[PDB]
Formats: C-alpha cells, sequence, structure tokens
C-alpha cells in the first residue's frame, strides 16, 4: 500500500440495507467508518464501476486487516457496512476530480 493517493473529505453517506437498524447501527457508530478513499488522479485510468471496484478494495483492506488485529472479528455486514459507503465515496472522490474536467 504505496503510491495510491487520498482524494478530499466529504461527509459520510447512509446507504440503506433493507432495514432501517442497518441504518442507525451503522449510524450511531459511523465515527469509526472510512470518510475519505484512496484513488489514484486523473492521468489515464479513469472510470465509473471499475475505478470504484479497486478504490473500493483498497479502502476496504486498511480497515478490514487492522481491525482484525484490533481485537475485532469483523463479518461479512461489519465489512459491508464498510463497502456501500466507500463505493459512495469513490463514486464521489472520480467524479470530484472529474468536475475539474469541464473548467479547465
Amino acid at each position: 500500500l504505496g503510491g495510491y493517493m487520498l482524494g478530499s473529505a466529504m461527509s459520510r453517506p447512509i446507504i440503506h440495507f433493507g432495514s432501517d437498524y442497518e441504518d442507525r447501527y451503522y449510524r450511531e457508530n459511523m465515527h469509526r467508518y472510512p470518510n475519505q478513499v484512496y484513488y489514484r488522479p486523473m492521468d489515464e485510468y479513469s472510470n465509473q464501476n471499475n475505478f470504484v471496484h479497486d478504490c473500493v478494495n483498497i479502502t476496504i483492506k486498511q480497515h478490514t486487516v487492522t481491525t482484525t488485529t484490533k481485537g475485532e472479528n469483523f463479518t461479512e455486514t461489519d465489512v459491508k457496512m464498510m463497502e456501500r459507503v466507500v463505493e459512495q465515496m469513490c463514486i464521489t472522490q472520480y467524479e470530484r476530480e472529474s468536475q475539474a474536467y469541464y473548467q479547465r
């Protein structure tokens, strides 16, 4: 995990899962969940889904690994409560820099 960048800070998103408990449970804890994502700039490899994919997986990684060694068994739900949020953020982080493509 060297050579990537980190775009600006957005506020945390709120993604529904199919129950309002999952909204709140995350929310009240959301201080721990990510609110920025690792990316690389608009040099060449720009995309939507495909650019999200790896930006997510990397930012998810440096949450999921640490938690395991910080005395936290995290589950598929705990991880997905990151993933939806990281996907949101990776969307926004691409889009943010992509706005400077119509003011160049």
